[PDB]
C-alpha cells in the first residue's frame, strides 16, 4: 500500500518513437488481431520496468548489426559474424531470443554496410539487404547474411556495421504481402526453435482490441507493406525501465486528453505486462490532436469495462 | 526551498545515445577547447528541461530530412523542398536556428533518399549525400541539396525522406580534416547570419575542461574524422525535459560511480545551462567500467573546486 505512483510520460504520439524500427511514431491504430499471432520481441517491457524479449533501451540500435564480414566467393553476398554492440565478442549464452535489438519480423530490410580499416582509417559504405526469413538468418548463433552491390570492396577482419533504412518487396511476392510484421524470424536459423520469447498478446475481454502505435517504414524498392505496429512507444519502455513503479493491479486505466478542449478523447487499458487495449470493433485510424497525450488515472482490473473508443 | 529533487538517469554510457547523430554513445573524453568554438545546436537543454538550439526529443530524427525533390536537369543532384517532420508544410517562422534535428556541423553526410509514390505505393531508395557546408545548404529557408547515384528515378511532388548513415571525406581535403564537428552550418545559406542559437560553451574555472560524450560516426568513403562529441546524452535531454526539476544553484555536482568497487571514479560539474566540466588538463580518454553511472549528489556553485579527475 502507498507504493511509488505509476505514471506514463507526457509525450505526444509525434514526439515518440517506434520500438520496432528506428523511426518516429505517426499515429494510433486499432483493429482485430485474431487472424495473426501478435508476438513482437522489440518494444516489450512490463509497467514496472522489466525488459522482455529482445528489447533494449535506445531506439537507434534497433535493427542494427555489427561484426566482421566474410565474402561468399563468386557473389556479392557477405556473411557477418556478429559482435556485441560495443564491438566486444558476441556472447550467445544470455537467456534472450537473439541479441537485443535484432529484427523481430520477417522481411527484406535494406540499409548500408559501413566499414573502417583500423590501420589507416580508410572507410567504405555500400547498399546492403538482409532477409530475415532466410534459412541462414541466425543472429542467435551470431550469423547473418547481406546481399550487397559489391564483390570486392569489403575487407575481412575489420569492424563493419549495418544501419537499417527501410524495407523492400521483390522476388515475385504479391504487392504489399511482405514484409510480414507479425511473423517472427527463426533466430537460430531454419528449423530451430526460438527461445526466451516475450509472450504473444491478445485482447481477451469482449469488445476489446489491441491499440497499436504505428509508423510507416521507408520503402526502398517494389511495393512493400510499410505498416509497422508496436505495443509500446520506445519512450514508454525507457520510462518504465527508469521509474520501475510497482503495478497495483493488472491494468492501468489511461485517458487520452485533448489540451485544445480539455476533454478526454478516449480511454484504454495499459496491461501491466506491457500492451494496450481499447473498446472497439473494427479497423480504425484514430483521429487525434497532435498535442494529445496519455494520462494515467487509476489502477483497475482486467474485468473493467472501458467506455467505447 | 524544498523544490522537486533534481536527478540524472541511472543509465550507463553504453546504454545512451549521441544527441548529435543517431548512434550510441561509446565513451567519455576530455580535452582542451580553447582553439575552437563549442556551439553545437543539437543536444542542448537546461537541467530544468528547456530545450535549446535545434534540439528535439527523439534521437532517430537527428540529421533526417523530409520533403519533396526537384531534379537538377543534367545532373544526379536534387533539391529538397523541406516539409515538417510529420509531412505538414514547413513553417520557417519558429524562433529556432533551423528545423529541429538539422545537422549542426559542417560535413558531407551520406545516407539514403527513399520515396513512395502515393497512387500505387511503389517505392525507391538511392544513395544520397548532403554537404552541410554547401553555399545552398539552407534548411532554415526550407531548402537542401542531395547528390545521388541517379538522374531519373526520383519523382517530383512525392514524399521523400533522407535517412543518415555516416560521413565521407573527398574532394582533396586533408585526411581527417573533415567533417568539422565544431563548425556550424550557415542555416539560411552562404553569407546569411544564423539566428536563435544556443550559446557557445567553455570551461571558465582554472584547471577545468569540458567533458564530452563521444561516439564514432560511421565512415562511408575516404578518410573522415569520425569523432563526434555531444554535451549531453540524448537521454539526459529527454529526462530533464520530462522531470523539469528546478536548478537550486548554477551547478549540479555529479559523481561517477563504479558498482564493481562501490567507489567514486571521478566527479564533475553539470552546469544548469546544460554542459559538463571536469578538473583535468590535457586530452584524455576516460577508462570507465561499462556498468558505471552518474549520480547527482549536491547543488554547488560555479566556484566549487572539483577533485582532479
Ligand atoms: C515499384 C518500383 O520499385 C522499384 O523498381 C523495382 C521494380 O519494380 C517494378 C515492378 O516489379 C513491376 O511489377 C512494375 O510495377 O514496374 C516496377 C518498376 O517499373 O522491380 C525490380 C525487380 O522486378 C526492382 O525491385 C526495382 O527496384 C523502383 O525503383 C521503381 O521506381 C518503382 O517504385
Ligand atoms: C580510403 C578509401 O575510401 C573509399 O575509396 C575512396 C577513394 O579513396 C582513395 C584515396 O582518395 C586515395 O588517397 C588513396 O588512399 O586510395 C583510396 C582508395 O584506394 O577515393 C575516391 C575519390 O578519390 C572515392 O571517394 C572512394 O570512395 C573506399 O571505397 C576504399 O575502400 C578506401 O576505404
Amino acid at each position: 500500500p502507498g507504493s511509488k505512483p505509476f505514471s506514463v510520460p507526457v509525450l505526444t504520439v509525434e514526439e515518440m518513437t517506434n520500438s520496432r524500427f528506428p523511426i518516429p511514431l505517426e499515429k494510433l491504430f486499432t483493429g482485430p488481431s485474431s487472424a495473426f499471432v501478435v508476438q513482437p520481441q522489440n518494444g516489450r517491457c512490463t509497467t514496472d520496468g522489466v525488459l522482455l524479449g529482445t528489447t533494449q533501451l535506445s531506439p537507434v540500435n534497433i535493427c542494427t548489426f555489427r561484426g566482421d564480414v566474410t565474402h561468399i566467393t563468386g557473389s556479392r553476398n557477405y556473411t557477418m559474424n556478429l559482435a556485441s554492440q560495443n564491438w566486444n565478442d558476441y556472447d550467445p549464452t544470455e537467456e534472450i531470443p537473439a541479441p537485443l535489438g535484432t529484427p523481430d519480423f520477417v522481411g527484406k530490410i535494406q540499409g548500408v554496410l559501413t566499414q573502417t580499416t583500423r590501420t589507416d582509417g580508410s572507410t567504405r559504405g555500400h547498399k546492403a539487404t538482409v532477409y530475415t526469413g532466410s534459412a541462414d538468418f541466425a543472429p542467435k548463433l551470431g550469423r547473418v547474411q547481406f546481399e550487397t552491390d559489391t564483390d570486392r570492396d569489403f575487407e575481412a577482419n575489420q569492424n563493419t556495421k549495418f544501419t537499417p533504412v527501410g524495407v523492400i518487396q521483390d522476388g515475385g511476392t504479391t504487392h504489399r504481402n511482405e514484409p510480414q510484421q507479425w511473423v517472427l524470424p527463426s533466430y537460430s536459423g531454419r528449423n530451430t526453435h526460438n527461445v526466451h520469447l516475450a509472450p504473444a498478446v491478445a485482447p481477451t475481454f469482449p469488445g476489446e482490441q489491441l491499440l497499436f502505435f504505428r509508423s510507416t517504414m521507408p520503402g526502398c524498392s517494389g511495393y512493400p507493406n510499410m505498416d509497422l505496429d508496436c505495443l509500446l512507444p520506445q519512450e514508454w519502455v525507457q520510462y518504465f525501465y527508469q521509474e520501475a513503479a510497482p503495478a497495483q493491479s493488472d491494468v492501468a486505466l489511461l485517458r487520452f486528453v485533448n489540451p485544445d478542449t480539455g476533454r478526454v478523447l478516449f480511454e484504454c487499458k495499459l496491461h501491466k505486462s506491457g500492451y494496450v487495449t481499447v473498446a472497439h470493433t473494427g479497423q480504425h485510424d484514430l483521429v487525434i490532436p497532435p498535442n494529445g497525450y496519455f494520462r494515467f488515472d487509476s489502477w483497475v482490473n482486467q474485468f473493467y469495462t472501458l467506455a467505447p473508443m
